[PDB]
């Protein structure tokens, strides 16, 4: 058995946490032979509920759960953390506007970024799920001087998975036969699901589906999927989002399949002309903790335009945050 | 390489289902080498919500999910089923007496038992989670002509795991080092957690903990655990219950560890003098998809008394459903 790794998870008493923690403790994120120590964080008002989650975790009698600790102190939750999943974010209460939301998120991620830089492992892998994910990750790494900025990522894997699901459904093929899907940019509605390099059973996706469907059906449907789940279930897609978070960390820590790639929002270094610094989703391959953007892909006008649009939205968000003195 | 197996799950749009289905699709219940076809059942009023669950499952892009179908017809959900998890049960309505709850469940499980006997695989493995689990399982198998009564079981694995967790905590040992825990009888408050044969790192449990703690702390705590979760979280322990359901089916199908055993409520054949027919939790081992009660265990007066009390409660429940003409 490998030495235990410490996995910090914030917003632990929430919906995503409830669908995330058990699978992590079961070994679904880092391997069935990798013991994990869960270090859970919540706000003071949710600590009672978190104790309940702690009890449920204990009641699963997980052989890989080497340790379990709940706290409301980021410096305790992130202490010696190998992984940190930042799920908690500013909730939209009545009266609050975007700018107000950014203020609160600014405080949350500046504090957590500083806490991570102060007490976590130097190579701690960070995934931001709390929205707005890309910008929150930016706030976090900018306030985490002393930590590799590339270790601060944002989640787009749910959109990535939803895109694969839609393509599989349309072509009548198993989702396991869909490869090289790419979601570029922001986690938002400007998110761009790329089918130009995707393959279905080895065949180019655009040889099986046409541009009309791609533009008028595929894109809108992937973008509205979250809302579709809420309209049907009456609750947010916590389980599939948790699954995506697990895969995001898993494929990064372990590795992506040969000849395939995944989507991850990471600090740009200028790849594909994307402004440097902003956290942007790119097609990436990964191996044992290290990822690399798949550069060199041919980009047509349809993709370029959409990649530019989402890049601009991220730039504007960055400027808004900069104007607030958060970075 | 292995052909897909069909897994039917009722009450699929509920809380337990939400914590259960994703892990089944991920291969956590029947093996990472075993494709599964999920056949989900709900009542008509919950079909829209079930559609939402279906969408979330699709959005996980599970390579092992070979099929996914939602229906409100038991004869469709159970068609050629290899496994059936009966989670849906009568809701606790206001001004609704216990007996009234039994009548509603009588209709539900009489119909499902009949459906299973008509369209499922003859060797379908059934687990009843919906409460009252033991009695609902009794109603189901007694209404499943042509099917093996021993293939109808009820869940006590959550109580079993909770007992292991409490023992681990008290002795300061990893839960992975706790073996031979037993929970006897009904899924209810009369459930009897047995430490007389349990071992901690190979050492008898009662050599590490005293009888006073066992009687006045351990037993009540295991019995009140569900309520503890609710008081802390404000919601039932769906995640850990789902985990227990998964382990119940998993160990039954894949087998129990050498030198260890688990708890399963199964139709009694007179083991330990327990009246025949009632679905009673016994310590059991499993191999090649079949289980066998662990007989030969020494039963002192303390245990005998408690085993008798819970057996009597099950007999009383049996009498009540018989009086309602359900069996
Ligand atoms: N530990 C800490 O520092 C903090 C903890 N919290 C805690 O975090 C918890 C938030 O829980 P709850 O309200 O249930 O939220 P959820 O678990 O449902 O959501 C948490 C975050 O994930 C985002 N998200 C992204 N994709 C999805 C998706 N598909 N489904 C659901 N959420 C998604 C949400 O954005 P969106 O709003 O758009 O859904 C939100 O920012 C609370 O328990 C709160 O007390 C809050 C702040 C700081
Ligand atoms: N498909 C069908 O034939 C039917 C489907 N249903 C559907 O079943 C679903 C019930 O969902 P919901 O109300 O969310 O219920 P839950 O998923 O929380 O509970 C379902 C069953 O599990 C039992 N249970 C046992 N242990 C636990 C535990 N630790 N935590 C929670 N439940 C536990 C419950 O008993 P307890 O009540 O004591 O918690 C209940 O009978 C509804 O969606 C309903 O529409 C209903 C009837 C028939």
């Amino acid at each position: 058995m490998k030495a235990p790794v410490r996995v910090a998870v914030t917003g632990a008493a929430g919906q995503i946490g409830y669908s995330l923690l058990f699978r992590i403790a079961a070994g679904e994120m880092l391997g069935k032979d990798q013991p994990v120590i869960l270090q859970l964080l919540e706000i003071p008002q949710a600590m009672k509920a978190l104790e309940g989650v702690v009890m449920e975790l204990e009641d699963c009698a997980f052989p890989l759960l080497a340790g379990l600790e709940a706290t409301d102190d980021p410096k305790v939750a992130f202490k010696d953390a190998d992984y940190a999943l930042l799920v908690g974010a500013a909730p939209r209460k009545a009266g609050m506007e975007r700018r107000d939301l950014l203020q609160v998120n600014g405080k949350i991620f500046t504090e957590q970024g500083r806490a991570l830089a102060e007490v976590a492992k130097k190579d701690v892998k960070v995934l931001v799920v709390g929205n707005p994910a890309n910008t929150n990750a930016l706030i976090a790494y900018k306030n985490a001087p002393g930590l590799n900025p590339r270790n601060f990522t944002a989640m787009t894997r749910l959109d990535h998975n939803r895109a694969k699901a839609q393509l599989a459904k349309k072509t009548g093929t198993g989702v396991d036969r869909i490869r090289r899907m790419t979601v570029w940019g922001n986690h938002s509605s400007t998110m761009f699901p790329d089918l130009f390099h995707a393959e279905v059973d080895g065949r180019p996706a655009l040889e099986l589906v046409d541009m009309e469907w791609y533009e008028k059906v595929f894109i809108p449907t992937v973008a509205q999927r979250g809302a579709a789940i809420i309209q049907a279930r009456g609750a947010s897609s916590a389980a599939s989002a948790a699954n995506a978070a697990i895969e995001h960390i898993r494929d990064w820590a372990l590795g992506t399949p040969e000849g395939d790639w995944v989507s991850m929002a990471v600090p740009s270094q200028g790849e594909y002309g994307i402004p440097e610094g902003i956290v942007y989703s790119f097609p990436v391959t990964a191996k044992d903790g290290a990822y690399r953007v798949v550069e060199g892909l041919e980009i047509n006008e349809f993709a370029r335009k959409r990649m530019e649009i989402t890049a601009q939205e991220l730039l504007d968000e960055m400027e808004q945050v900069k104007a607030l003195g958060l970075i």
